């Protein structure tokens, strides 16, 4: 029972939102390379089986645990009860796989999947609606906790939870069962400070995505008004240990260590697999992230 478990995400191989990126890379190549690199587990991708027996049939022979899966929320247009029914299939799969977390994100009005929409036109939730949105998220979180699953909210570019102020609003209007998924890459991309977010909310963090960014490319997205998927194809994201990145990982992991964080560190770095070889960059990500966690005192 290692306290800290290192996972990966299959979008470094095949992107979910833009199905042309890594379409040629089979599920088999993705999982073989993820296991060969040394990851303890992997998160859901769009090529994964969604039935317990079939999913174990591909994961267990490779020694990969099912970390979690992304689940889209539509609390801004659907009732809380309908959203509870929507996540139940995901909860069933996670329990059978032994997963302890469900990753969630409000995507009813999100634009990260719209290749033609500039990221600056992303949705902003009207101020008065935060309280009700929070009650809905926490209602889903209490529902999942009753079945042994912890809901972790994934702040994300192109959604209503993008900036550091909006992360603060979410945490303010949720609790006690709602946890935060701290994604370092999305936080900095959204002009936030990963270290400051961790200092504020580490007690509520239940899942960590160690995602890096190339500052050069992020500023290209801003200056030229590009879409999220345009930025992904240009290399807006990369892995821990890449000298082209700008995220400072040790301070964040040090805050986690000081509060006794237990759970997953996941390297999630979508890139164009033709240009940024997934085996190479995910290999560099795992090596570098373990070194950072050792330096931070997080992994003893
Ligand atoms: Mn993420």
């Amino acid at each position: 029972h290692h306290m800290i478990l290192y996972g990966t995400n299959p979008i470094a191989w095949s992107n979910d939102d833009d199905r042309s990126l890594g379409a040629h890379i089979t599920l088999d190549q993705c999982l073989d390379e993820a296991a060969k690199i040394g990851f303890d587990g992997i998160e859901k991708g769009h090529k994964f089986p969604q039935e317990a027996a079939a999913l174990k049939a591909v994961l267990e022979p490779r020694g990969l645990r099912y970390v979690s899966g992304w689940h889209s929320l539509n609390l801004l247009v659907n009732s809380v009860e309908e959203e509870k029914a929507a996540m139940q299939p995901a909860l069933d799969l996670l329990k059978a796989m032994g997963s302890k977390v469900i990753i969630v994100c409000e995507t009813s009005n999100a634009i990260h999947g719209d290749n033609d929409k500039p990221l600056q036109e992303r949705p902003v939730l009207e101020d008065a609606r935060w309280e009700a949105f929070g009650l809905g998220v926490e209602a889903l979180a209490a529902h999942a906790a009753a079945q042994g699953i912890t809901l972790v909210y994934h702040h994300h570019m192109g959604t209503i939870v993008e900036t550091e102020d909006e992360i603060d609003r979410l945490m303010r209007f949720t609790g006690p069962h709602t946890r935060l998924l701290l994604d370092t890459g999305h936080c900095l991309f959204g002009r936030g400070n990963p270290e400051r977010v961790a200092q504020k909310h580490i007690a509520r963090v239940g899942h960590i995505h160690a995602k890096n960014i190339r500052r050069d490319i992020v500023q290209d997205v801003r200056d030229q008004n590009l879409s999220f998927l345009e930025g992904v194809r240009r290399g807006v994201f990369t892995v821990p240990g890449d000298t082209e990145g700008s995220v400072d990982f040790v301070p964040v992991l040090k805050i986690a260590a000081e509060h006794g964080y237990q759970g997953w560190l996941v390297i999630e770095a979508e890139q164009d697999p033709d240009v940024r070889n997934p085996f190479e960059y995910q290999s560099l990500g795992l090596k570098s992230l373990k070194a950072f966690a050792r330096e931070a005192g997080l992994d003893k």
